[PDB]
């Protein structure tokens, strides 16, 4: 899993042989820097298609750079800042801040393919999950389901299927198979990483993680997808 360590000693050897408020392009031209980042790729499980290692591998680099730049990160303030971003581009969010709700939100072939998985608040920690919340008093679950991946995981979602309630452990989840509208620029849990991975190599990640749950609502979205 997860190691904070290579953070704080990437960041160490950083600031040394860098000089004093060193670019976002700065950091990355850096010699050391693209070692680490090849250092983590390895504890991915084998058999990840290319175009999957390709698209993880963008986000240890948007981790480790977001790691020098603006440093650690705590669950109450997940937003990594932007300039540059037209509004069109910006969640929009003034925000206020068992059951279970949990998406499958596909992207059409046209925008890329796969599906959406995200890294936990904790981003010293190598986790990626399905967009997962919980419900709000009185709020319908497709309500919830949506709400929650416009903040962890900023993206507009429209329902393509409901795949109803099942049971984990004390824990009712409802699942939802979804269409990604819009995919913003900037949203309210930014410093996250969103990766696309398609269906058999999402399986294989969430597997990897003893993701139990998510596994058989991937396979469970994955085969009503194919329904249409």
């Amino acid at each position: 899993v997860k190691l904070e360590n290579i953070l704080t000693i990437f960041v160490q050897r950083a600031k040394a042989k860098l000089p004093q408020g060193f670019t976002a392009a700065a950091l990355g031209n850096w010699k050391g820097f693209s070692r680490r980042v090849d250092t983590v790729m390895e504890h991915y499980p084998k058999g990840l298609s290319e175009k999957a290692i390709k698209e993880l591998r963008t986000a240890e680099t948007k981790r480790f750079t977001d790691y020098a730049m603006l440093g650690p990160s705590d669950k109450y303030n997940l937003l990594r800042p932007m300039q540059g971003v037209d509004e069109a581009m910006i969640a929009p969010n003034l925000v206020s801040l068992r059951s279970v709700v949990c998406n499958v939100v596909m992207r059409s072939e046209a925008e890329g393919g796969g599906i959406l998985l995200i890294s936990s608040s904790k981003l010293d920690k190598q986790d990626f999950i399905l967009p997962k919340g919980g419900l709000e008093k009185g709020e319908i679950a497709y309500g919830a389901a949506k709400r929650e991946v416009l903040e962890e995981g900023g993206v507009k979602v429209k329902k393509l299927k409901e795949l109803g309630v099942t049971l984990v452990g004390d824990k009712t989840y409802e699942s939802f198979l979804m269409r990604s509208k819009k995919v913003y620029e900037q949203w309210s849990e930014s410093r996250r990483l969103r990766v696309w991975l398609p269906w058999d190599d999402a399986i294989l990640l969430l597997k990897a993680n003893k993701h139990d749950e998510m596994v058989e609502i991937v396979k469970q979205a994955r085969a009503a997808a194919a329904a249409k």
